[PDB]
DNA sequence: GTCCCCCGCGTTTTAACCGCCAAGGGGATTACTCCCTAGTCTCCAGGCACGTGTCAGATATATACATCCAGGCCTTGTGG
């Protein structure tokens, strides 16, 4: 699970969280050719390589462009880094992270991976 | 690709088509009677044959505008 190379004030000092087989990297997309949607929500959870610190990452836009993006960071509180990551993950998929390995679609949200 | 006009056909009904009975308008016919234009011969000027030169406008000529083809920015709109 690689450090987005869009992140560039982290992907020099930081790696991917995880825990056992709980990864937090995400890509997810919204692809519709009705409503004319093709655009994507990546979400990464960040560890510094120097300190117990943390940070969200996070970009959008249509496929093969960009859009905006946001780098969260928070203060080594690890519980709101998480809370951020699965808010944001479940607000743009209507499912919850303990519920990535029975993952269901929904319409007018994103899919993932 | 898709919007909808016109093709085909059941039900309703009125005015086109059918019988024949009236009144008289107006086209056809035969008769009246003098007005119209063909026809004669003579006069003469409208109109045509043909000299001749003014002046319209084609032919340049130098010049100023109309408008076609690239070449070149600013505001409103779609999706995020």
């Amino acid at each position: 699970a690689p450090v987005d190379p869009e992140c560039t004030a982290k992907v020099g000092k930081a790696h991917v969280y995880c825990e056992g087989n709980d990864v937090y990297d995400v890509m997810l997309n919204q692809t519709n050719l009705r409503d004319n949607n093709n655009k994507y929500y990546l979400i990464q959870l960040l560890e510094d390589d120097a300190q117990r610190n943390f940070s969200v990452w996070m970009r959008w836009g249509r496929v093969g462009k960009m859009g905006q993006h946001s780098l969260v960071a928070c203060s080594g509180n690890l519980n709101k880094a998480k809370e951020i990551f699965q808010k944001k993950f479940l607000d743009k998929t209507k499912n919850n992270w303990e519920d990535r390995e029975k993952f269901e679609k929904v319409p007018g949200k994103y899919d993932m991976l």
